[PDB]
């Protein structure tokens, strides 16, 4: 396919199955501050797949690079906050992970040939 749009619902496709996975229920909305007091000393940029999916919906994501990084974000918050690497939490970002780079991989490709097609001339 050479949709330069097609990327927005196969990444709309993809949320809906990381809300089906029972390991994204942590990451579902914002970190809780009353909870995790000292969230934000360790953690600058909060991100949660809520943010993510209004960011799509609205229509401020460009490309679904930018949506890529914030969902890695995700992720690497998890890691720099975890005490552990042997946290239930954190375990659960791996998986939901490994599962997000699965998919993500064919949306990058497709859209970035899409991009070169529409340069061709
Ligand atoms: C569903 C509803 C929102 C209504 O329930 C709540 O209000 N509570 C609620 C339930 C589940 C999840 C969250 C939000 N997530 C959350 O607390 N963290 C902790 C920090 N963190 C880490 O990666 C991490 C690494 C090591 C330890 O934590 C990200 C996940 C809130």
């Amino acid at each position: 396919s050479y949709d330069i749009q097609a990327w927005k619902k196969q990444c709309e496709e993809l949320l809906n199955l990381i809300f089906q996975c029972e390991d994204s229920e942590p990451f579902r909305q914002p970190v809780d501050l009353l909870e995790y007091p000292d969230y934000r000393d360790i953690i600058d940029t909060p991100m949660d797949f809520a943010t993510v999916r209004e960011t799509l919906e609205a229509g401020n994501y460009e490309s679904p690079m930018e949506l890529c990084k914030d969902v890695r974000l995700i992720f690497s918050n998890s890691k720099a906050y975890t005490p552990s690497k042997r946290s239930r939490i954190y375990s659960m970002s791996l998986r939901l992970s490994a599962f997000f780079e699965e998919h993500i991989s064919s949306v990058l490709s497709d859209y970035k040939s899409a991009l070169r097609f529409h340069k061709r001339n």
